[PDB]
């Protein structure tokens, strides 16, 4: 690979701040050589600087953790990707033909319940932040709506799919998702900054605060740090750090978290758009220089995350801006992948 471009990374973070992120940061693990940059503040009221060691909410990067657990269950003979979800969770879904593989790849047609939660960003946050939902509650909310496409027929990202994932994990193992994450992923990889504390609202240790951008242009930011994340759970509630997400995605792509057969299933790409694919709880992004990278994004309130690795896991990148609902920031932070993998132009 090209050398990572730290000048480029610096410019990306500075641009993100100019667009409304209180803080922005990035760490690159380049085959044993670290790159680390940060600009701005973890806490905009106190002025505490953000750093690459600050913990944060990784949001929908959680889907990759959920997928790893399910694929290990496939390896162990406990789960068949091509069986009906309703084979394992009887009467759960409106269509018995929706399969596990389809849920994990966002091809199920299940309506995304978050549609009905966060259309108004800040009011929706205030509605959910202190609620505790069961998995079934979230499924019921989705099923107030019809499916949006036939089983397997179309890609349509939906949190409902990874609510189903968590129910499958807990059903088939008899354990909580926290226990499964801890025993299958956090402990083996020594992810000392990584937690699943739902429904606790505290982020353990030193962390970036999250700032939700209101829907109204120019509106004051809302501190969204402390919430249950119960609306997401196995779709979005993991806490981590840049070092730990780098370790996780490197381990995944280098073959350490499941059999080769199941990693191949995880990397069967469903088209998202002309430069992106979705596997099983895994994203592919195709970068401008002809490099593809693999990982996931997160957008949980107040935190935009990119965590991606090269195909062999030898270079990994995690970037965080501590705002959300700000597409200028979101698009700018994607440029960290360009600078880190494509290097200087
Ligand atoms: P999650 O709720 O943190 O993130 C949501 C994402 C994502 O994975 O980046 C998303 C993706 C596509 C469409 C809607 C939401």
């Amino acid at each position: 690979l090209p050398a990572p471009d730290d000048t480029g990374l610096q410019a990306v973070l500075h641009t993100a701040l100019s667009q409304g992120a209180p803080g922005a940061m990035v760490r690159v693990d380049d085959n044993g050589t670290i790159h680390q940059l940060s600009e701005g503040v973890a806490d905009r009221a106190t002025g505490r600087a953000i750093t690459t060691t600050d913990r944060f909410r990784v949001g929908s990067v959680t889907k990759s953790f959920s997928a790893v657990v399910l694929l290990q269950l496939v390896d162990e003979g406990k789960l068949d990707l091509d069986a009906s979800v309703n084979t394992y969770l009887p009467g759960l879904l409106p269509d018995d033909r929706i399969t596990v593989r389809q849920v994990m790849s966002h091809r199920s047609g299940l309506y995304d319940y978050t549609n009905d939660m966060f259309a108004q960003t800040v009011p929706g946050f205030e509605s959910v932040r202190n609620k505790v939902f069961s998995y079934q509650d979230l499924i019921t909310l989705s099923l107030k709506h019809g499916v949006t496409n036939a089983p397997g027929a179309a890609y349509s990202y939906s949190n409902t799919n990874f609510v189903v994932a968590g129910m499958l994990i807990e059903k088939l193992t008899g354990h909580s998702v926290a226990t499964e994450y801890q025993n299958r992923i956090f402990t083996p990889l020594n992810l000392t900054d990584t937690f699943y504390v739902h429904p606790d609202t505290v982020i353990p240790g030193t962390h970036a605060n999250g700032y939700l951008t209101p829907d109204e242009a120019g509106g004051a930011l809302v501190d969204s740090t402390e919430q249950t994340v119960s609306w997401a759970q196995s779709a979005g509630a993991v806490i981590s750090s840049t070092q730990d997400l780098d370790t996780f995605f490197s381990a995944l792509m280098s073959g350490q978290l499941m059999s080769a057969a199941q990693l191949a299933q995880m990397q069967q790409w469903t088209t998202v758009n002309s430069t992106q694919g979705y596997g099983l709880g895994l994203r592919r992004r195709d970068l401008s220089c002809g490099i593809s990278v693999y990982g996931h994004t997160g957008t949980v309130q107040g935190y935009y995350t990119y965590a991606f690795a090269s195909k062999d896991g030898k270079r990994s990148v995690t970037a965080l801006a501590n705002t959300s609902n700000n597409v200028n920031v979101l698009n700018t932070m994607a440029r960290t992948l360009e600078s880190a993998f494509c290097g200087k132009p």
